[PDB]
């Protein structure tokens, strides 16, 4: 409960704790504004100091704290400095939600990647060094337009550190990015860095130089690599695509082959600059995110669609809002359609796809054990609570597919309808010249001529009458009732109506809940016989809104998903070769079309002065 000459804060609102000065939360007095005190109780060693630190008063940044002023302490005469407050905690608070147990969602990643960046570029254009860039020294506020900022606050941890010390500045973002796209650290020994921390210098120095992540599965045991990101990091594959070249060679102890800040702070501002157009591969069952700069033409994009997906450009069949696309190969990117989740342009190739929908990491889940082990305790629940927060993702993505897979089909039969009805039109483009020239060869009536040219046409109507039974025929599945009808799509899922992600949302935040409780109990070491009472059943809670949740993950989501993906595979075939038969019977109605009019602007017409 100390004060200064201005703000004032409480010894119980302590936020951290660690090296040198601790953080409170204090006021102004004259003002109930509120503020981040840096108390400095080891004053040890040594007018300079006060001038290092009066240069970041003036500094002042999007993506930085600002230090507003230094004052004495009032009874201990102690450097207080005055900080600005971040409600939300640091970018370690949030990577310790469930929600972020596997990784930040996609859109605060990228608010992540801008500011870091930015500020660490605002810092060196001063020449500031902070080289220990870590997710506790770096804080989270709230925008004027919501969103998030992200502000860097400690310059001027062994787990972020370059190989040449550990007992050279762009080490740390890697593992932090690696960190926040994931939710778990990279180069990882049995069980943290702790005894095995031996093994820990192992894994960070000789390294495949274009690897990223290291870990081993047993103790003692062996280290295996990757220069991916996992498949249970939730991120979008056209993201990791761009994303692990920058890592895997920043992560380089090589300092000859080692990226430097202006090849980073270039390779980062190109991820950056580019926007999203979303596209779900309808054959494939497959949402996909192509990130293209705003001046890219169409051609790069459908590139960028087969680095994904396979699907070779200009087979790339297009469609939106119900209607097909017909891009060109010029237009800007900036010129593009609107795309969100919700409303993705849908691609199909005329060409057999292999149908393989979602790829999601199984996880089995962990046991609970009846020790009362607190902080084992609140280790245990934050992990097994971002699993159900796993599955919880995992489930609405499934929904999202099945969804968005009605909708798709739903378009594209009536696009096939509109395919057969353009057929229709230039079939009776046929009929009604195939009357007009027939009806007038038989108004004039050697003679050989006469017979062959009516039996050619005979020829004519004989083809022409086929298609029109294949037609018919074909409109026979289209209409309802028959095959390729999207009344399947209706069924063997599931929909927004049975409510499946909210029914795990809510044992979800059940978790959540006994999880944060958790957590406070650690801090409270031991606990009264009636709180420890509490902890023991809600700890079994924990095992039964794990077993009922999953259960119902299991046998109500993707037990459905499997088999309205297994029959999403059949009308797929089916409507393959119904668009197959259609386009070759529109064909047919072309040839024939110029089959005509050569029996009739010719041959019928003849010469005489
Ligand atoms: C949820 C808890 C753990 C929380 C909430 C708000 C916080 O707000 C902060 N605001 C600052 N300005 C600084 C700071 N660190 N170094 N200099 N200033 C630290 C913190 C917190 O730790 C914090 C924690």
């Amino acid at each position: 409960m100390q004060s200064t000459s201005n703000h004032l804060w409480l010894l119980s609102d302590i936020l951290g704790q660690g090296a040198t000065a601790n953080v409170f939360r204090g006021r102004h007095k004259k003002t109930g504004d509120l503020f981040a005190i840096k108390v400095f109780n080891n004053i040890s060693f040594l007018d300079v100091q006060m001038r290092e630190f009066e240069v970041l008063k003036k500094l002042n940044h999007k993506n930085i704290v600002k230090l507003f002023a230094i004052e004495e302490e009032t009874t201990t005469r102690h450097k207080v400095l005055i900080m600005e407050f971040c409600p939300c905690g640091s970018l370690y608070t949030v990577l310790e939600e469930p929600s972020n147990a596997y990784g930040l969602p996609e859109s605060e990643f990228l608010i992540v990647l801008r500011d870091v960046v930015g500020g660490m570029n605002h810092l060196r254009e001063n020449g500031i060094v902070h080289r220990d860039i870590k997710p506790g020294n770096i804080m989270r506020v709230i925008g004027e337009d919501g969103q998030s900022v992200y502000k860097l606050t400690d310059f001027g941890t062994e787990e972020y550190l370059h190989p040449d010390m550990y007992e050279v500045d762009l080490w740390s973002i890697g593992v932090t990015f690696y960190h926040a796209a994931t939710g778990s650290l990279p180069f990882r020994p049995f069980e943290g860095p702790r005894r095995n921390k031996e093994v820990m210098y192992k894994i960070i120095t000789g390294k495949p130089s274009g690897a990223i992540s290291g870990v081993q599965k047993a103790e003692n045991g062996p280290i295996d690599w990757s220069g991916d990101m996992p498949v249970s990091c939730s991120l979008s594959r056209g993201l990791q695509v761009l994303l692990t070249p920058v890592l895997a060679n920043i992560l380089e102890a090589d300092q000859e082959k080692c990226w430097g800040f202006d090849q980073f702070f270039a390779e980062t501002s190109d991820i950056l600059h580019r926007m999203v157009i979303h596209v779900f591969s309808l054959q494939q069952m497959t949402a996909h995110k192509i990130y293209i700069h705003s001046y890219n033409t169409a051609t790069i994009f459908h590139e960028l669609v087969y680095k994904q997906t396979k699907i070779i450009s200009s087979n790339q069949e297009l469609i939106y809002e119900g209607r097909r696309l017909v891009l060109e190969p010029g237009r800007l990117a900036q010129h593009f359609p609107k795309t969100t989740e919700e409303n993705p342009i849908f691609v199909v190739s005329r060409e057999p796809l292999n149908t393989i929908g979602l790829i999601y990491e199984k996880i089995s889940l962990p046991k609970v054990h009846p020790r009362y082990d607190l902080d084992g305790d609140a280790s245990m629940a934050k992990a097994i609570t971002g699993v159900v927060c796993y599955a919880c993702r995992i489930a609405s993505t499934l929904l999202l597919y099945q969804e968005l897979m009605r909708k798709g089909i739903r378009w594209l039969i009536e696009l096939i309808k509109d395919d057969y009805n353009e057929t229709v039109h230039k079939k009776t483009e046929v009929v009604i010249t195939l009357d007009f020239c027939i009806r007038n060869i038989e108004k004039t009536v050697e003679l050989g001529e006469i017979s062959d040219i009516h039996t050619k046409l005979l020829r004519l109507s004989s083809s022409q009458g086929t298609i029109e039974t294949s037609l018919q025929d074909i409109d026979s599945r289209l209409s309802p009732g028959g095959s390729l009808a999207d009344a399947w799509a209706h069924q063997e899922g599931t929909h927004p109506k049975d409510r499946n992600v909210e029914k795990l949302q809510v044992l979800l935040n059940c978790m959540t809940e006994i999880y944060y409780q958790f957590k406070k109990d650690k801090a409270e070491r031991r606990l009264a016989y009636n709180e420890e009472q509490i902890h023991k059943f809600d700890k079994q809670k924990l095992y039964y809104h794990a077993t009922k949740a999953m259960t119902h993950f299991t046998d109500e989501c993707v037990k459905k998903y499997e088999a309205f993906l297994n029959k999403s595979e059949e009308w797929i075939r089916k409507m393959l070769h119904l668009r197959k038969q259609l386009l070759s019977l529109t064909n047919q109605c072309f040839d024939i079309e110029e089959e005509v009019s050569k029996y009739q602007e010719y041959t019928n017409e003849l010469q005489e002065t």
